[PDB]
Protein backbone atom coordinates (compact mmCIF):
# COMPACT_ATOMS: atom_id res chain seq x y z
CA UNK A 1 0.00 0.00 0.00
CA UNK A 2 1.16 4.08 -0.70
CA UNK A 3 1.62 5.99 2.39
CA UNK A 4 2.07 9.37 3.18
CA UNK A 5 5.60 10.40 3.35
CA UNK A 6 6.62 12.43 6.70
CA UNK A 7 7.02 16.04 6.82
CA UNK A 8 10.26 17.36 7.44
CA UNK A 9 9.11 19.84 10.04
CA UNK A 10 5.99 20.35 13.06
CA UNK A 11 2.95 21.45 11.56
CA UNK A 12 3.50 25.08 13.03
CA UNK A 13 7.10 25.23 11.21
CA UNK A 14 5.94 27.13 8.57
CA UNK A 15 3.75 29.88 10.94
CA UNK A 16 3.34 32.95 10.23
CA UNK A 17 3.89 32.21 6.18
CA UNK A 18 1.58 29.20 6.07
CA UNK A 19 -0.09 28.55 9.28
CA UNK A 20 -0.28 25.54 11.64
CA UNK A 21 -4.10 25.19 10.48
CA UNK A 22 -3.69 25.19 7.17
CA UNK A 23 -0.61 22.49 7.06
CA UNK A 24 -3.05 20.66 9.11
CA UNK A 25 -6.05 20.52 6.68
CA UNK A 26 -3.62 20.79 4.08
CA UNK A 27 -1.61 17.72 4.90
CA UNK A 28 -3.47 15.79 7.46
CA UNK A 29 -6.61 15.89 5.75
CA UNK A 30 -6.15 16.53 1.80
CA UNK A 31 -2.79 15.08 1.04
CA UNK A 32 -3.78 11.77 3.26
CA UNK A 33 -7.05 11.86 1.36
CA UNK A 34 -5.47 11.59 -2.05
CA UNK A 35 -3.45 8.68 -0.73
CA UNK A 36 -6.60 7.09 1.10
CA UNK A 37 -8.32 6.96 -2.55
CA UNK A 38 -6.02 6.01 -4.61
CA UNK A 39 -5.16 2.96 -2.39
CA UNK A 40 -8.93 2.34 -2.84
CA UNK A 41 -8.87 2.91 -7.05
CA UNK A 42 -5.33 0.39 -7.84
CA UNK A 43 -6.72 -2.48 -5.73
CA UNK A 44 -6.99 -4.96 -8.44
CA UNK A 45 -5.38 -2.80 -10.89
CA UNK A 46 -1.72 -3.55 -13.06
CA UNK A 47 -1.12 -0.16 -10.36
CA UNK A 48 -1.49 -1.96 -6.93
CA UNK A 49 2.50 -3.02 -6.82
CA UNK A 50 3.80 -0.36 -8.50
CA UNK A 51 5.94 3.21 -7.42
CA UNK A 52 4.04 6.07 -7.07
CA UNK A 53 5.90 7.76 -9.89
CA UNK A 54 5.63 5.00 -11.97
CA UNK A 55 1.54 4.87 -11.70
CA UNK A 56 2.29 8.82 -12.40
CA UNK A 57 3.61 8.12 -15.64
CA UNK A 58 1.48 5.47 -16.77
CA UNK A 59 -2.38 5.86 -15.80
CA UNK A 60 -4.67 8.49 -16.52
CA UNK A 61 -8.39 9.46 -15.18
CA UNK A 62 -8.96 9.53 -11.37
CA UNK A 63 -5.83 7.19 -10.78
CA UNK A 64 -3.16 9.54 -12.40
CA UNK A 65 -5.26 12.77 -10.58
CA UNK A 66 -4.95 10.80 -6.99
CA UNK A 67 -1.41 9.79 -7.52
CA UNK A 68 -0.24 13.09 -8.85
CA UNK A 69 -1.70 14.91 -6.20
CA UNK A 70 0.44 12.41 -3.63
CA UNK A 71 3.47 13.35 -5.96
CA UNK A 72 2.77 17.02 -6.20
CA UNK A 73 2.07 17.52 -2.10
CA UNK A 74 4.94 15.69 -1.00
CA UNK A 75 7.39 17.49 -3.38
CA UNK A 76 5.42 20.91 -2.50
CA UNK A 77 6.21 19.88 1.31
CA UNK A 78 9.91 19.02 1.03
CA UNK A 79 10.30 22.61 -1.36
CA UNK A 80 9.51 24.39 2.12
CA UNK A 81 10.80 24.78 5.27
CA UNK A 82 11.43 26.36 8.93
CA UNK A 83 14.42 28.84 8.61
CA UNK A 84 15.17 28.64 4.76
CA UNK A 85 13.67 30.99 2.51
CA UNK A 86 15.82 34.30 1.08
CA UNK A 87 18.30 33.96 -1.21
CA UNK A 88 19.56 31.26 -3.29
CA UNK A 89 22.78 29.64 -2.33
CA UNK A 90 24.80 27.13 -4.32
CA UNK A 91 24.39 25.56 -7.71
CA UNK A 92 20.83 26.63 -7.80
CA UNK A 93 21.88 30.36 -7.07
CA UNK A 94 24.77 30.13 -9.91
CA UNK A 95 21.49 28.39 -12.25
CA UNK A 96 19.11 31.42 -11.67
CA UNK A 97 21.93 33.97 -12.43
CA UNK A 98 22.49 32.40 -15.59
CA UNK A 99 18.85 31.81 -17.08
CA UNK A 100 16.83 34.91 -15.32
CA UNK A 101 19.67 37.37 -15.29
CA UNK A 102 18.79 37.54 -10.61
CA UNK A 103 16.96 35.92 -7.92
CA UNK A 104 14.61 38.90 -7.93
CA UNK A 105 14.11 38.56 -11.83
CA UNK A 106 13.19 34.93 -11.42
CA UNK A 107 10.92 35.50 -7.92
CA UNK A 108 9.01 38.09 -10.21
CA UNK A 109 8.12 36.28 -13.21
CA UNK A 110 7.60 33.15 -10.83
CA UNK A 111 4.72 35.36 -9.15
CA UNK A 112 3.24 36.91 -12.48
CA UNK A 113 2.61 32.99 -13.50
CA UNK A 114 1.44 31.82 -9.97
CA UNK A 115 -1.02 34.92 -9.70
CA UNK A 116 -2.45 34.88 -13.08
CA UNK A 117 -2.88 30.78 -13.18
CA UNK A 118 -6.95 30.34 -13.71
CA UNK A 119 -8.44 27.59 -11.66
CA UNK A 120 -6.89 25.30 -9.23
CA UNK A 121 -3.08 23.86 -10.28
CA UNK A 122 0.90 24.19 -9.27
CA UNK A 123 3.72 26.52 -10.21
CA UNK A 124 6.94 24.87 -10.61
CA UNK A 125 10.72 25.80 -11.00
CA UNK A 126 11.95 22.69 -13.72
CA UNK A 127 14.96 22.31 -15.67
CA UNK A 128 13.59 21.63 -19.15
CA UNK A 129 15.33 19.39 -21.79
CA UNK A 130 17.74 22.18 -23.06
CA UNK A 131 18.93 22.22 -19.79
CA UNK A 132 17.81 25.69 -19.16
CA UNK A 133 15.52 26.51 -15.90
CA UNK A 134 12.06 27.65 -16.78
CA UNK A 135 8.93 28.62 -14.96
CA UNK A 136 6.24 26.24 -15.60
CA UNK A 137 2.72 25.94 -14.91
CA UNK A 138 0.01 22.96 -14.61
CA UNK A 139 -3.92 22.82 -14.17
CA UNK A 140 -5.24 20.47 -11.32
CA UNK A 141 -2.86 17.47 -11.14
CA UNK A 142 -0.43 18.08 -14.06
CA UNK A 143 3.03 17.72 -13.34
CA UNK A 144 5.98 18.34 -15.91
CA UNK A 145 7.10 14.51 -15.14
CA UNK A 146 4.06 13.55 -17.06
CA UNK A 147 3.81 16.27 -19.70
CA UNK A 148 7.69 15.47 -20.50
CA UNK A 149 8.29 19.21 -20.22
CA UNK A 150 11.32 19.01 -17.56
CA UNK A 151 12.75 18.01 -14.05
CA UNK A 152 11.08 19.52 -11.09
CA UNK A 153 13.12 21.64 -8.85
CA UNK A 154 10.34 23.46 -6.73
CA UNK A 155 6.88 23.47 -6.71
CA UNK A 156 4.17 26.01 -5.13
CA UNK A 157 0.80 24.58 -4.59
CA UNK A 158 -1.93 27.66 -5.80
CA UNK A 159 -5.11 25.12 -5.58
CA UNK A 160 -7.45 27.65 -3.10
CA UNK A 161 -6.95 25.25 -0.32
CA UNK A 162 -3.26 26.40 0.13
CA UNK A 163 -3.88 29.52 1.11
CA UNK A 164 -7.78 30.37 1.85
CA UNK A 165 -7.85 29.84 5.53
CA UNK A 166 -4.08 32.30 6.01
CA UNK A 167 -5.27 34.51 2.93
CA UNK A 168 -8.79 33.88 1.46
CA UNK A 169 -8.93 35.38 -2.34
CA UNK A 170 -5.45 37.06 -1.77
CA UNK A 171 -3.17 34.55 -3.73
CA UNK A 172 -0.44 37.37 -4.05
CA UNK A 173 0.39 37.65 0.02
CA UNK A 174 0.40 34.04 -0.20
CA UNK A 175 2.90 33.61 -2.54
CA UNK A 176 4.87 36.39 -1.13
CA UNK A 177 4.92 34.81 2.06
CA UNK A 178 6.24 31.70 0.32
CA UNK A 179 9.31 33.07 -0.44
CA UNK A 180 10.11 33.27 3.14
CA UNK A 181 9.89 29.36 2.98
CA UNK A 182 11.54 28.00 0.21
CA UNK A 183 13.92 25.38 0.55
CA UNK A 184 17.17 25.64 -1.45
CA UNK A 185 18.79 22.58 -0.38
CA UNK A 186 15.81 20.55 -2.08
CA UNK A 187 16.42 22.57 -5.05
CA UNK A 188 20.03 21.97 -5.00
CA UNK A 189 19.12 18.12 -4.38
CA UNK A 190 16.91 18.39 -7.34
CA UNK A 191 18.98 20.01 -9.68
CA UNK A 192 22.30 17.35 -9.43
CA UNK A 193 19.91 14.56 -10.01
CA UNK A 194 18.27 16.59 -12.99
CA UNK A 195 22.29 17.38 -14.68
CA UNK A 196 23.89 13.80 -14.00
CA UNK B 1 -18.86 48.61 -19.33
CA UNK B 2 -20.27 45.43 -18.03
CA UNK B 3 -21.75 45.37 -14.38
CA UNK B 4 -22.39 43.22 -11.44
CA UNK B 5 -26.11 41.84 -10.83
CA UNK B 6 -27.74 42.66 -7.73
CA UNK B 7 -28.19 39.62 -5.42
CA UNK B 8 -31.82 39.00 -4.84
CA UNK B 9 -30.88 38.37 -1.11
CA UNK B 10 -28.96 39.70 1.64
CA UNK B 11 -25.58 38.75 2.22
CA UNK B 12 -27.16 36.67 5.58
CA UNK B 13 -29.91 35.41 3.98
CA UNK B 14 -27.97 31.43 2.81
CA UNK B 15 -27.24 30.95 7.00
CA UNK B 16 -26.59 28.87 8.34
CA UNK B 17 -25.92 26.90 5.34
CA UNK B 18 -23.72 29.67 3.89
CA UNK B 19 -21.87 32.27 5.55
CA UNK B 20 -22.59 35.61 5.17
CA UNK B 21 -18.69 36.19 5.38
CA UNK B 22 -18.86 33.26 1.93
CA UNK B 23 -21.06 35.37 0.59
CA UNK B 24 -19.19 38.49 1.22
CA UNK B 25 -15.45 37.06 -0.16
CA UNK B 26 -17.10 35.25 -2.36
CA UNK B 27 -19.78 38.28 -3.95
CA UNK B 28 -17.72 41.09 -3.09
CA UNK B 29 -14.06 39.97 -3.68
CA UNK B 30 -14.40 36.99 -6.32
CA UNK B 31 -17.70 37.70 -8.33
CA UNK B 32 -17.16 41.66 -8.22
CA UNK B 33 -12.90 40.83 -9.37
CA UNK B 34 -14.37 39.08 -12.26
CA UNK B 35 -16.42 42.01 -14.10
CA UNK B 36 -13.41 44.62 -13.16
CA UNK B 37 -11.10 42.30 -14.96
CA UNK B 38 -13.02 41.36 -17.85
CA UNK B 39 -13.43 45.25 -18.11
CA UNK B 40 -10.14 46.05 -18.50
CA UNK B 41 -9.46 43.10 -21.08
CA UNK B 42 -12.01 43.91 -23.43
CA UNK B 43 -11.84 48.09 -23.18
CA UNK B 44 -10.31 48.75 -27.33
CA UNK B 45 -11.60 44.97 -28.13
CA UNK B 46 -14.76 43.91 -30.50
CA UNK B 47 -16.29 42.33 -27.32
CA UNK B 48 -16.29 46.32 -25.93
CA UNK B 49 -20.03 46.87 -26.73
CA UNK B 50 -20.84 42.88 -26.38
CA UNK B 51 -23.51 41.57 -23.98
CA UNK B 52 -21.88 39.16 -21.07
CA UNK B 53 -23.61 35.68 -23.08
CA UNK B 54 -22.48 37.30 -26.29
CA UNK B 55 -18.83 37.24 -25.03
CA UNK B 56 -19.21 33.94 -23.19
CA UNK B 57 -19.66 32.12 -26.38
CA UNK B 58 -17.26 34.16 -28.87
CA UNK B 59 -14.65 34.62 -26.59
CA UNK B 60 -11.74 32.41 -25.49
CA UNK B 61 -8.66 32.85 -23.10
CA UNK B 62 -8.77 35.44 -19.83
CA UNK B 63 -11.44 37.36 -21.72
CA UNK B 64 -13.38 33.10 -22.00
CA UNK B 65 -12.77 32.67 -17.69
CA UNK B 66 -13.80 35.91 -16.19
CA UNK B 67 -17.18 36.73 -18.70
CA UNK B 68 -18.05 33.35 -18.13
CA UNK B 69 -17.20 33.52 -14.06
CA UNK B 70 -19.53 36.19 -14.25
CA UNK B 71 -22.57 34.75 -15.85
CA UNK B 72 -21.85 31.32 -13.97
CA UNK B 73 -21.94 32.84 -10.62
CA UNK B 74 -25.53 35.28 -10.97
CA UNK B 75 -26.80 31.96 -12.18
CA UNK B 76 -25.48 30.52 -8.81
CA UNK B 77 -26.97 33.04 -6.72
CA UNK B 78 -30.09 33.36 -8.33
CA UNK B 79 -29.87 29.73 -7.87
CA UNK B 80 -30.09 29.43 -4.65
CA UNK B 81 -32.49 31.98 -1.93
CA UNK B 82 -33.70 32.25 1.81
CA UNK B 83 -36.55 29.91 2.53
CA UNK B 84 -35.94 27.68 -0.23
CA UNK B 85 -34.39 24.11 -0.57
CA UNK B 86 -36.19 20.85 0.17
CA UNK B 87 -38.56 18.67 -1.88
CA UNK B 88 -39.21 20.92 -5.54
CA UNK B 89 -42.49 21.73 -6.48
CA UNK B 90 -44.28 22.78 -9.17
CA UNK B 91 -42.94 21.44 -12.63
CA UNK B 92 -39.87 20.54 -11.62
CA UNK B 93 -40.90 18.16 -9.32
CA UNK B 94 -42.80 16.50 -12.15
CA UNK B 95 -39.89 16.86 -14.41
CA UNK B 96 -37.08 15.34 -12.17
CA UNK B 97 -40.33 12.16 -11.15
CA UNK B 98 -39.93 11.91 -15.28
CA UNK B 99 -36.18 12.19 -15.53
CA UNK B 100 -34.94 10.88 -12.58
CA UNK B 101 -37.73 8.51 -11.43
CA UNK B 102 -37.58 10.73 -7.91
CA UNK B 103 -36.29 13.57 -6.09
CA UNK B 104 -34.52 11.48 -4.08
CA UNK B 105 -32.57 9.53 -6.75
CA UNK B 106 -31.96 13.14 -8.16
CA UNK B 107 -30.88 14.54 -5.32
CA UNK B 108 -28.23 11.41 -4.58
CA UNK B 109 -26.57 11.17 -8.65
CA UNK B 110 -26.12 14.92 -8.52
CA UNK B 111 -24.18 14.95 -4.95
CA UNK B 112 -21.95 12.10 -6.06
CA UNK B 113 -21.30 14.38 -9.40
CA UNK B 114 -20.64 17.18 -7.14
CA UNK B 115 -18.60 15.70 -4.62
CA UNK B 116 -16.56 13.58 -7.53
CA UNK B 117 -15.77 16.59 -9.32
CA UNK B 118 -11.80 17.08 -9.79
CA UNK B 119 -10.57 20.64 -9.38
CA UNK B 120 -12.34 23.75 -9.76
CA UNK B 121 -15.59 23.42 -11.18
CA UNK B 122 -19.28 23.69 -11.71
CA UNK B 123 -22.47 21.11 -11.39
CA UNK B 124 -25.59 21.91 -13.67
CA UNK B 125 -29.25 20.79 -14.51
CA UNK B 126 -29.65 21.43 -17.71
CA UNK B 127 -32.32 20.35 -20.25
CA UNK B 128 -31.37 18.45 -23.80
CA UNK B 129 -32.49 19.41 -27.21
CA UNK B 130 -34.75 16.09 -26.26
CA UNK B 131 -36.31 18.67 -23.19
CA UNK B 132 -34.76 15.89 -21.29
CA UNK B 133 -33.31 16.94 -17.64
CA UNK B 134 -29.43 16.39 -17.44
CA UNK B 135 -26.76 16.40 -14.92
CA UNK B 136 -23.71 17.94 -16.29
CA UNK B 137 -20.32 18.87 -14.93
CA UNK B 138 -18.00 21.42 -16.20
CA UNK B 139 -14.45 22.43 -15.23
CA UNK B 140 -13.13 25.37 -14.36
CA UNK B 141 -15.13 28.49 -16.05
CA UNK B 142 -17.04 26.31 -18.39
CA UNK B 143 -20.69 26.37 -18.59
CA UNK B 144 -23.15 24.52 -20.70
CA UNK B 145 -24.16 27.48 -23.30
CA UNK B 146 -20.38 27.70 -23.99
CA UNK B 147 -20.55 23.98 -24.78
CA UNK B 148 -24.04 23.26 -26.18
CA UNK B 149 -24.59 20.52 -24.08
CA UNK B 150 -27.82 21.48 -23.08
CA UNK B 151 -30.17 25.04 -21.28
CA UNK B 152 -28.93 25.85 -17.73
CA UNK B 153 -31.99 25.52 -14.67
CA UNK B 154 -29.44 25.21 -11.81
CA UNK B 155 -26.32 25.21 -11.18
CA UNK B 156 -23.54 24.85 -8.00
CA UNK B 157 -20.19 26.26 -7.36
CA UNK B 158 -17.45 23.55 -6.15
CA UNK B 159 -14.93 26.14 -6.59
CA UNK B 160 -12.73 25.59 -3.25
CA UNK B 161 -13.61 29.41 -2.35
CA UNK B 162 -17.17 28.66 -2.32
CA UNK B 163 -17.44 26.32 0.75
CA UNK B 164 -13.59 26.66 2.23
CA UNK B 165 -14.02 29.54 5.20
CA UNK B 166 -17.05 27.33 5.80
CA UNK B 167 -16.70 23.89 5.65
CA UNK B 168 -12.84 23.31 4.90
CA UNK B 169 -11.80 19.97 3.28
CA UNK B 170 -15.62 18.87 3.32
CA UNK B 171 -17.34 19.77 0.42
CA UNK B 172 -19.94 17.08 1.33
CA UNK B 173 -21.20 18.82 4.02
CA UNK B 174 -21.19 21.97 1.83
CA UNK B 175 -23.51 20.02 -0.78
CA UNK B 176 -25.60 18.26 1.49
CA UNK B 177 -26.31 22.11 3.04
CA UNK B 178 -27.15 23.32 -0.46
CA UNK B 179 -30.09 21.32 -0.75
CA UNK B 180 -31.33 23.64 1.77
CA UNK B 181 -30.97 26.94 -0.25
CA UNK B 182 -32.04 25.63 -4.18
CA UNK B 183 -34.48 28.02 -5.72
CA UNK B 184 -36.90 25.46 -7.47
CA UNK B 185 -38.69 29.27 -7.98
CA UNK B 186 -35.74 29.92 -10.49
CA UNK B 187 -36.07 26.00 -11.90
CA UNK B 188 -39.67 26.38 -12.98
CA UNK B 189 -38.05 29.85 -15.04
CA UNK B 190 -35.85 28.46 -16.23
CA UNK B 191 -37.90 24.95 -17.78
CA UNK B 192 -40.39 26.91 -18.63
CA UNK B 193 -38.32 28.80 -20.92
CA UNK B 194 -36.25 26.09 -21.95
CA UNK B 195 -39.08 23.66 -23.03
FE1 LIG C 1 -2.87 21.18 -2.36
FE1 LIG D 1 -17.15 30.83 -7.26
Amino acid sequence: VITLPKLKYALNALSPHISEETLNFHYNKHHAGYVNKLNTLIKDTPFAEKSLLDIVKESSGAIFNNAAQIWNHTFYWDSMGPDCGGEPHGEIKEKIQEDFGSFNNFKEQFSNILCGHFGSGWGWLALNNNNKLVILQTHDAGNPIKDNTGIPILTCDIWEHAYYIDYRNDRASYVKAWWNLVNWNFANENLKKAMK
